[PDB]
């Protein structure tokens, strides 16, 4: 289940040849834009002709014009072909027009030498762990190394891939269009050595973990792009996360969903006791700190956001949107004016006190059931203001010290559930900031001598909603926030 219809290094004319050449009608591919950085490009073949239908994402989700709002590319390709339809009136997707490209794959490393491949399989990698690399003796061809600490147990073995008239082998047998069609079929029929030893194609070997201390070095090599090339590696890894998301697909659910196909996984969703839905997903870092990554309110789902609150026991809502950004509403008023109580629904809210910071503003709120003795709890919401119109803010340190007051508001109240992160879509802004906050998290307890891995975290968490941190500017500030909070705790380390 792998990404093959995204064309990562091609531009708007050598897509419409390649489907005038190499496709059909009903033919299509995906490709970033080359004009508009951060969009994206759907190119469909029909009646002989090539039409350019442009996919926009401003940070909070993928806009199809003429089409829908979507999560990520994988779940609008799924859509359209599974099997709905777009206007300008039929475009028809049909067959994914396949990209031979490997450079955006995780086992693939490009111009790497055998003793650099050597030395990371020793060091990193385990049992099954491989690698594809360029051939420095034999241009053209590739290099498979696989492993299968001076006993002696375990070995390093190399394969050859030999490039011949566009098509690639192992010196025998079948011949591959791409060197992926290779993997994926070596990675399910493994190569069998004379001997008996088995080349299990298990998990490509990691090259993004790296330990805190060390960010600076990182940060250096990805800005000189970098940063680019692991962002679209990353995204190839979307087609293993569509996971069923049925009960927001269902008739009595379609109006409390503020973007129609923007849903949450059945398997991670909040669900309410006594309608037990709502938009929101329990996110849980994997490798106690949890969180809620929801949508704005809805003025129909402001009565199930509280029934939430209060069921979760959530004591902190993290509030990354104003109520209109754009000209368009991000998320209702969902909390009463300074010092005013009100009724939503069986809940109860009370606004004690509004404080305004630089960044933000904070709410203490003060929640309960209505006619039920001691339901009462403050829960205090944090309302972020300096997110810039466009983009990512220029200067980390904002975030940071809003997430430092958010995490020690947390840490004071004792037993307190999951802490609500919301902004439109509850994916782009509500996802770099959940990343941010657990990544300082394990930089704050356990050290700056510990590993950290910023798209594997990610991975993990868009596996419990649907595209978590939505673009390449919201990623490189994850990286951004990451190292300005170790060079501050470097600094403190220095002064006392």
């Amino acid at each position: 289940t792998s990404r093959r219809w995204f064309h990562p290094n091609i531009t708007g004319v050598e897509a419409e040849n390649l489907l005038l050449t190499r496709g059909v009608d009903g033919s299509f591919l995906a490709r970033p834009s080359k004009s508009n950085p951060g969009d994206f490009t759907l190119s469909v073949r029909r009646n002989g002709a090539v039409t350019h239908i442009k996919i926009q994402n401003t940070g909070g989700y993928y806009d199809l014009y003429g089409g829908e709002k979507f999560a990520t590319l994988a779940e609008l390709v799924q859509y359209y072909m599974e099997h709905h339809g777009q206007l300008k009136d039929v475009i028809e997707l049909k067959y994914p027009l396949n990209c031979a490209d490997p450079t955006s794959e995780r086992w693939f490393h490009g111009h790497l030498s055998g003793k650099e491949a050597e030395k990371l399989l020793t060091e990193k990698g385990k049992h099954g762990s491989f690698l594809v690399r360029e051939s420095q003796s034999h241009p053209g061809d590739f290099v498979l190394s696989v492993r299968t600490s001076n006993d002696g147990k375990s070995k390093v073995t190399h394969v050859m891939i030999r490039c011949q008239e566009l098509k690639y082998d192992v010196g025998g047998g079948e011949r591959f269009d791409s060197l992926t069609d290779l993997v994926e079929h070596y990675k399910k029929n493994p190569m069998v050595e004379t001997l008996g030893t088995v080349l299990q194609l298990k998990q490509p070997l990691n090259t993004t973990r790296i330990n805190a201390a060390e960010i600076e070095s990182r940060v250096r090599e990805l800005s000189k792009q970098g940063f680019w090339e692991e962002f679209e590696t990353l995204q190839q890894q979307e087609c293993k996360l569509l996971y069923s998301r049925k009960e927001g697909q269902r008739q009595e659910n379609k109006n409390k969903n503020r973007y129609k196909n923007i849903l949450p996984f059945d398997h991670t969703r909040v669900v309410l006791h006594d309608s037990d839905y709502i938009n929101a997903n329990i996110i849980m870092p994997e490798f106690k700190k949890s969180y809620i990554a929801t949508q704005g309110c809805l003025q129909n789902t402001v009565n199930d956001f509280w029934r939430m609150v209060f069921q979760e026991n959530s004591r902190v809502i993290v509030m990354t949107t104003k109520e209109v950004e754009r000209g368009k509403s991000k998320c209702v008023k969902y909390w009463p004016d300074e010092y005013a109580l009100k009724e939503y629904g069986v809940m109860r809210v009370r606004n004690v006190k509004e404080s305004a910071a630089h960044d933000y503003t904070l709410r203490e709120l003060k929640l309960s059931k209505v006619g039920q003795g001691n339901t009462e709890r403050t829960v205090w919401q944090y309302h972020f203001r300096t997110w810039p119109d466009h983009g990512v803010p220029s200067d980390p340190g904002g975030v940071l010290d809003f997430l430092e007051e958010v995490h020690h508001k947390q840490e004071s109240i004792m037993d307190a559930g999951p802490v609500v992160v919301h902004c439109s879509a509850g994916i782009g802004r509500t996802g770099t900031f959940i990343v941010i906050d657990i990544l300082i998290d394990i930089i704050r307890e356990k050290g700056v001598d510990c590993d950290i891995d910023v798209p594997k975290t990610i991975q993990m968490v868009r596996s419990q909603r649907s595209g978590m941190v939505q673009t390449e500017a919201q990623y490189r500030f994850i990286y951004m926030a990451v190292q300005h909070y170790i060079e501050t705790l470097q600094r403190r380390i220095e002064e006392e």
